[PDB]
């Protein structure tokens, strides 16, 4: 019932890594898209 342990933060850990190599990119086009 409590969501405590994780068992998880690893398993996705690798994506938090592959999605903050989108936030350089995200920073790049926010300033020609807009």
């Amino acid at each position: 019932m409590a969501e405590m342990g994780s068992k998880g933060v690893t398993a996705g850990k690798i994506a938090s890594n592959v999605q903050k190599k989108l936030t350089r990119a995200q920073e790049k086009v926010l300033q020609k898209l807009y």
